[PDB]
């Protein structure tokens, strides 16, 4: 019934520049105008501001360039979105690609040197564990899907 998005796809200005990555899609919006598409924001929940600095993955660390660690923000953001999704018996989410939280097909490399590689976001990964499927915007009709599968 339900799905968890990424609050940035939604057009909401969370990013860590204040920037929004608002995709266009008729079925994001109609699913919206439902009630059935709950925005989240893994970051924001987990207590970073907003602007905050960018961050990469470095292993099971998340640090920013300056080598501050905020594992600790991105581990509560993850665990929201799990709680957020138990809650509300979601088991869908649409995610970010690329990002250290909501990527699921590629992420940065941990090396602030703006190569991606193949992998995953924390959330992403916390949630695929937990039997949620995660799709990334790239991935809209597949996500629409699985979810048209299961209405009747
Ligand atoms: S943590 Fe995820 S939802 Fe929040 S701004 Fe970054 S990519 Fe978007
Ligand atoms: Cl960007
Ligand atoms: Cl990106």
């Amino acid at each position: 019934e339900k799905i968890i998005v990424s609050a940035c796809l939604l057009g909401q200005p969370v990013r860590y520049d204040g920037q929004s990555k608002g995709i266009v899609s008729n079925w994001l919006d109609a699913l919206g105008a439902e009630g059935r598409a709950l925005a989240f924001c893994p970051e924001v929940a987990g207590g970073l501001p907003t602007p905050r600095p960018p961050a990469e993955r470095q292993g099971e660390h998340v640090v920013t360039e300056s080598g501050l660690d905020v594992t600790a923000e991105f581990d509560r953001g993850a665990e929201l979105a799990l709680g957020l999704c138990l809650a509300q018996g979601i088991r869908f989410a649409l995610l970010k690609e690329g990002s250290p939280s909501c990527g699921s097909g590629r992420i940065y490399n941990g090396r602030f040197e703006g190569v991606s590689m193949a992998g995953e976001g924390k959330t992403t990964a916390l949630l695929r564990r937990h039997g949620i499927q995660v799709f990334s915007e790239d991935q809209l009709p597949e996500l629409a899907l699985a979810l048209s599968l299961v209405a009747t």
